[PDB]
């Protein structure tokens, strides 16, 4: 039902601020983006720039995925990330998740027509 590129933004897209302030923050998006329903995502990022400047990366530096396809590419600009990453004690169904705000390349994986982000491969 869900298209790879809508999953992509469920996943990794909040465009609407450029921070993460809130300690709280991948507590809270991790449930409000249903990354917690049947286990904790371990590890998962989102993006604060706007969907064009991420959709955008598909016409920047063409890299290769880390499982070997040609199809990734690397933003030429730094974007604002937050890095949500379970703490150790974490367990189902109480996640538990420390945030990291940063500022780095991302690397994404594009596909289909249009030709948009359907993998976060990595942010360097
Ligand atoms: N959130
Ligand atoms: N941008
Ligand atoms: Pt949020
Ligand atoms: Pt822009």
């Amino acid at each position: 039902k869900e298209t790879a590129a809508a999953k992509f933004e469920r996943q990794h897209m909040d465009s609407s601020t450029s921070a993460a302030s809130s300690s709280n923050y991948c507590n809270q998006m991790m449930k409000s983006r249903n990354l917690t329903k049947d286990r904790c995502k371990p590890v998962n990022t989102f993006v604060h720039e706007s969907l064009a400047d991420v959709q955008a990366v598909c016409s920047q530096k063409n890299v290769a995925c880390k499982n070997g396809q040609t199809n990734c590419y690397q933003s030429y600009s730094t974007m604002s990330i937050t890095d949500c990453r379970e703490t150790g004690s974490s367990k189902y169904p109480n996640c538990a998740y420390k945030t990291t705000q940063a500022n780095k390349h991302i690397i994404v994986a594009c596909e289909g027509n249009p030709y948009v982000p359907v993998h976060f491969d990595a942010s360097v």
